């Protein structure tokens, strides 16, 4: 006998909803739903206590925890599921896990879990596996299963985002690692626990594998709280209103879901076909990169071109022919963190007020090639910060929704994209408890907004990941790092420029304080701007490291001296780098970098990214220019070249607006502009030129030789669009890079008893 | 109740033991061994019975797998335990893992296994963990307990050494990682069955965390089936003879071994003090150690002194204060690995005739001071390749011995110590079969063994680890490796110098043959040879590294051109570097690399190391000098400068003796010697010119300040022998070299529920 409630193992249950799905059109083949039909009223009182249960789980268990990530910032995240792994109700926070825990239940199914090692009540199963679908390994996922009078009805999961995973660099986001090996702890559906009680062994080895062992444990005591929460609440609403009720609601709500989508789509967009890109930097040629394998010492770039097709009955389609490759990095993805993201952009925008669960996904069709870097196929690969390329393709997505609301008229409702969420803060060593410690400072959950068609994007408010943003407080993050502030700051001219402005960044100056034996690195985008501004906008401004060693501040602070506060105002023309005369200062573009040594009085600079800007930036209000000069969102220098906007100080130090002048500056700019500029065509024949000789870096043409062998369509769009001979060719090989896995490849599926789950075109 | 049969827990039971030994001075307080004394057929049939199935299970499931490592080589054990995890047998290999999965089974004891996770009958456990006492990663334990009508009587472990536990460098005595975190996949007494079946989740989760998954997979059923077999036969043995004797048996064979060791000691040993010393480089500064990690990045030496005291009444002890610290690096070990291969060398001179079981352990008293790189205190050391100093520490105590041996008279148990055990070909990437794969050659079990009292020691013969030497066939290693030999010649000048030679090793040319993506390093010592000669005898020769790249061999081969074939005979005086006109070739001191690249036809010299000399050159009999040359065993040059021998090549090619100018040679040499030495007060007083001056590379002076900080009386000891002033100091700050753990270090113990097991005086 199956499992299941009704007697269905989970495989023969899945199974048939699935094909019911794929010969209908709708979930589970519900072509209509009788509960929401036929009960409205019982249908919303579950709704509304499930969903208050699991919102609740969230607010509560995050007390337990330790780390500030989860305890103040609130990087966690409880969803509720169906016996077929498909996902109900969830709270907010981190809700890309709502995809990534769905599909490690699917794995379980699939991989006949119910025959070995048995799924029964009271059991707990812990996870973080990147090949079968998570983001990296220091998402932790907890799964219960829910079983009422002795059948499985359901699953609850839970997820923490935990201080390391101890991998090679001391950090969540880590570098150092190349490859899995020293990638961190990585747990596949391990059973942990029976009878509602943690087993020992679990518990001695998980804690010595890690640096931060009493966070994790706490973050630990916090899923497993959740979990039982939203357990308990399922059995109280199944005793007052009956199973059969609730049953239905666990199939019903899914399509709700997909049907709220389709409507969405319908009533807020245009159809259509929508073309984009984004792209970000790998700079590990770099001698700051000390990566221990010399097959990866090399510079290489991101590439995500999207196709969005709209159809006229509401179904969409996002095809990702032409993607770079995996690499060896900690940068890789796959097929279910990629699109879950996209799910995630969704409830942001389409999708808000209807049912945020796995309805949406159902209502997409994806498509991405095998062997690209968001569908790899190598069981080698490295992900510990699988965002760097993730958030970097998502943000042109928003891109081509908003030119669909804009020509509509929705233009509430447009966003030119989201940050790239860096840099991230991290380090290593023994704290100022005398243990053993890593920090991840979590200041990017609050870097700028896209501008909208209506206003100015948000500074240091959110991130892609999570909109409820939360920057912590200098007090909190004190306790948890050895390290003390002498700066938080607005940062000047970080939001992109436009008609209206992309949200500002924000920056912290930190000392190294009461740290032994210690080491810190950079990790975020540097020489591209992942992000671009639409319609006439200009992306967020890119990245740059300012650290300094031997700076002589004890006696300096002894002294009266003046000392380094607040932000890098302006890095062209620093303050703080005359201050520290003895001092070996590095300040460049090397936004990654791998961990150096440092000790008590250097300083490292934070500096949290903007967002895109909007509309061409001649059309901005010149007092609005003239505000951000006086608020620190803009550099005074900019006002002319950039907005075309004069201004004077008055003799409140104020600046203020010349509106004669502005006029006058801006009949110029259009002028200039005619002036500087060539007919597209004639550019082109120039640039043509330059493809014809390979005249490029050994970056740019590592990214399109790789490009072109997963993705024959695009290389002959490319040959086309340049109108290339056949005799023209891009070996990768030719460039003179190491080019390992660029054809030998082992995927995990080849290995044994291995069934992987598919959820995309490939 | 508690599972131990009578109703005793595992933790009650052990504890009375230890009490009783430490009362009496005997093995669990037994005055008398009633079975033995009183039932001597009985003893003696349970004896051969069990002794006979070990070594079957041994000879029969190594036959299980596809590794030639465990197949042919024979680097396998299968050892019986009672119920305290005290050994009564074993078979032979690597019998150092007696202490080690006896060690893991007192942990799983002291620690309350018994109520979480439980131990029952037709469990399967796991284990690999080095921070309670294992070797490294790549020796896995499986370990089975042993019930009799629903209690437990003892338990069997089985360990195999495996290619592969994915560690960031590819082989199993890895380099690139400096800390666990990327040492290795490591296990920490993990149940990984029940109802003598495996469960999937851990089948799963391990296959992918290494490279050699297959390889993996049949170790592993390599080491169940030897458990399985010897559990049978307890439970056929116990129904035949009972359980009363048996019970008898399973605490009598210590006591036992105990017995025998106390008694060797007294009847070929002498009372007294021994002084002496072992050393080993680590050349981590070098360009081509490419470390994740710059508080790694210098060079440091191991040093293991040790003051060994036999006493009247046949016990011994063993002090290794002044011993340098733990490191950055892959060294690192633990007081259980330590110790147990003390009494692996034990088994090979003192008790290779009595019982071979954990009685001898029990008849030795140990001190390692803790903070020492024997007995580290900080739960973040690397130990993938722990060997380096374990074999260099354990060769002096061969010397200490021996002049106890030389002594009284026993002349054929004189052994100058064993080699250094390496150099360890290691790589990976894809090999002939396209797969995922990584190399690590046993070659190295076959190394140059040390001369005696009576005769020349054995060229390419054992390894301290294991003395039952097998360098495979070259045949074998062509299907696990894509790699193909052009040399396996004797290595001419490796064995050290004496009236009695030290045997020399060995070496193999390899060209790179049907890989792809393929990388190599190399891992031995180099600066520093570890062994010492014995009363007038040479250390062994030292390490060097070659290899070449962009060979043109193709090319080379294809036009019927001179290729390098053999081995590199005489490296002051090579062949093949000039047949290769257009390589790069690496030639030089550095034994230690990370990872690079290697493409088909670049060459790798694997070269395996000699053992040390007996007595002065100068009364080695002539003849067999002659026959060395002849045989290729020493360079002809060194005949006469090392042992006033003159040869001359006859009319057939081979050397003969001068017996004339060979008198008048040594009578010369001797005087030389008077002429070219001084009084050992002058050479001193120069000596301590240079230490008052502080005149000595960092690596020296680092080695000497971390032993003094660890080792206060070995300060003491230096500070009177060179008669220094208390205004001298040698801190390890002024060097200007990294001391990252000098001062600050958190121990595994510190962390929640971590009871550790003390087996030394610390
Ligand atoms: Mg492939
Ligand atoms: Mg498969
Ligand atoms: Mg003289
Ligand atoms: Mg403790
Ligand atoms: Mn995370
Ligand atoms: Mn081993």
């Amino acid at each position: 006998r199956g499992i299941v409630r009704g007697g269905e193992t989970l495989k023969e249950h899945r199974d048939r909803l699935m094909a019911a799905t794929k010969a209908t059109g709708r979930y589970a083949g519900l072509k209509t739903l009788e509960l929401r039909e036929r009960e409205p009223i019982l249908y919303n009182k579950l709704f509304s206590r499930l969903r208050a249960g699991v919102v609740d789980a969230r607010e509560t268990a995050k007390k337990i925890a330790a780390s500030p990530i989860v305890e103040q910032e609130g990087e966690l995240c409880f969803t509720l599921y169906n016996a077929a792994g498909d996902s109900l109700l969830t709270s907010t926070g981190i809700i890309i896990h709502v995809g990534t825990m769905g599909a490690a239940i699917k794995y379980m199914i699939e991989n006949n879990w119910e025959a070995n090692p048995g799924v029964h009540d009271k059991d707990i199963f812990c996870n973080n596996d990147s090949l079968i679908g998570n983001v990296h390994p220091c998402d932790i996922h907890t799964i219960v299963p829910i079983f009422w009078e002795g059948e499985l009805i359901g699953w609850v999961g839970g997820v923490t985002h935990v201080i390391d995973t101890g991998a090679v660099g001391p950090g969540s986001m880590a570098t150092g690692q190349v490859q899995r090996f020293g990638d961190g702890y990585s747990i596949t559906c391990r059973k942990v626990g029976a009878n509602d009680t943690l087993f020992r062994d679990w518990l001695h080895e998980s804690q010595r594998m890690v640096r931060t062992t009493r966070y994790w444990m706490l973050d630990e005591r916090t899923r497993i709280a959740g979990c039982h929460m939203i357990r308990k609440l399922v059995e109280e609403v199944v005793a007052e209103e009956g199973i059969e009720a609730y049953w239905k609601f666990a199939y019903e709500a899914v399509e709700h879901g997909r049907l709220g989508l389709q409507a969405r789509i319908k009533a807020m967009t245009i159809p259509g076909t929508y073309r984009q890109v984004g792209f970000v930097d790998v700079p590990y040629a770099h001698e700051d990169v000390r990566v221990p394998s010399d097959f990866a010492k090399l510079d290489t770039i991101m590439h995500a071109p999207c196709e969005m097709t709209i159809r006229r009955d509401g179904t969409w389609r996002l095809d990702f022919e032409g993607s770079s490759r995996w690499g060896w990095h900690t940068y890789n993805a796959h097929q279910v963190s990629f699109t879950s993201g996209i799910w995630v952009m969704m409830t942001q925008t389409l999708i808000p007020s209807e049912m945020i669960n796995d309805g949406a996904a159902y209502g997409t069709e994806f498509r991405l090639p095998k062997g690209t870097w968001m569908n790899p196929d190598d069981r080698r690969v490295a992900f510990s910060y699988s965002w760097h390329f993730l958030v970097s393709a998502w943000t042109a997505l928003w891109r081509g929704l908003s030119r669909s609301y804009f020509g509509r008229g929705y233009l509430e409702e447009v966003n030119a994209g989201n940050a790239n969420t860096s840099n991230w803060l991290q380090g290593g060593g023994f704290n100022q408890y005398d243990e053993i410690h890593a920090v991840n400072s979590f200041e990017c959950a609050a870097n700028g907004t896209g501008a909208t068609a209506v206003q100015d994007g948000l500074s240091h408010a959110a991130a892609i990941w999570n909109p409820e943003g939360d920057m912590g407080d200098m007090e909190i993050w004190e306790l948890a790092e050895p390290l003390v502030y002498l700066g938080r700051q607005i940062k000047a001219s970080s939001g992109g420029s436009g008609k209206y402005r992309g949200g500002c960044g924000f920056e912290s100056l930190r000392m190294v304080w009461n740290a032994k034996d210690w080491t810190m690195f950079f990790m975020g985008n540097g020489h591209i701007s992942s992000d671009w501004g639409l319609m006439g906008g200009y992306p967020a401004a890119s990245g740059y490291r300012f650290a300094a060693h031997k700076t002589n501040l004890k006696e300096l602070i002894a002294s009266g001296a003046e000392i380094p506060l607040g932000g890098d105002t302006d890095p062209e023309n620093p303050t703080w780098d005359a201050m520290l005369p003895d001092a070996q200062i590095k300040r460049d573009k090397q936004a990654i970098t791998t961990e150096e040594m440092f000790s008590d009085y250097d300083l490292y600079l934070n500096y949290m990214r903007g967002g895109p800007g909007f509309g061409d930036p001649l059309d901005r209000e010149p007092q609005a220019v003239a505000d951000d000069i006086n608020g620190g969102y803009v550099l005074e220098r900019f006002a002319g070249e950039v907005y075309g906007v004069v201004v004077r100080k008055g003799a409140d130090g104020q600046y203020g607006v010349d509106e004669t002048a502005t006029a006058a500056a801006r009949a110029q700019i259009r002028k200039d502009r005619l002036a500087k500029s060539v007919p597209v065509s004639e550019w082109m024949k120039g640039e043509r030129e330059k493809i014809l000789a390979k005249d490029a870096g050994t970056q740019v043409r590592q990214m399109f030789a790789a490009s072109f062998k997963l993705g024959p369509r695009f290389e002959k769009d490319f040959r086309t669009f340049w109108d290339l001979p056949d005799s023209w060719t891009l070996p990768e090989e030719e460039i003179g890079v190491p080019t390992y896995g660029s054809r030998y490849s082992m995927d995990i599926s080849e290995l044994p008893d291995v069934h992987t789950v598919q959820f995309v075109e490939e």
